[PDB]
């Protein structure tokens, strides 16, 4: 219904800045911002200044909040 300012975020599990048919490189760690969300099998974000699509399965959308 309503939405924020403050949209999702995704954190690397692993190295996925490999050789992919037009997808995203990315460093085990680096946080990449949710732009598009294709659907809940992919994501399309943007780090670095480098636009691509990654897997979910790769990342974790644990990013952000913090549970004790």
């Amino acid at each position: 219904g309503s939405s924020g300012s403050s949209g999702p975020r995704a954190k690397a599990l692993c190295n996925y800045r490999g050789k992919n048919p037009g997808d995203l490189k990315f460093n085990k760690g680096d946080v990449i911002l949710l732009r598009r969300q294709l659907d809940e099998n992919w994501y399309q974000g943007e780090i670095n200044g480098v636009s691509g699509i990654f897997p979910a399965s790769s990342v974790e959308v644990i990013s952000g909040p913090s549970s004790g």
